[PDB]
């Protein structure tokens, strides 16, 4: 889950359904699996709700995970193999 090493694992970033499963959020794979991680992590609360993530808790958990990935990305600390 909120192990930064798991969240930023290139294997998981390149497999969003499994990335979501690691957080127990795979039920939203239907709406999110098409979105590459580089785009996915910047989605906001409003967009997540509009895409079917209706539960406040779920949006908060996604946005927390996203934030961790963004931090590594913006420091150029995500392995280039993920891109
Ligand atoms: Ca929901």
């Amino acid at each position: 889950s909120m192990n930064p090493k798991s969240l930023t694992d290139p294997k998981l970033l390149k497999n969003i359904p499994m990335w979501l499963k690691s957080l127990r959020l795979h039920k939203y794979s239907d709406a999110l699996s098409g979105t590459p991680w580089i785009e996915l992590i910047y989605l906001d609360d409003e967009t997540l709700e509009k895409k079917g993530v209706l539960a406040l808790g779920a949006r908060r958990k996604l946005l927390k995970a996203f934030g961790i990935v963004i931090d590594y990305k913006e420091r150029d600390l995500i392995d280039r193999s993920a891109y």
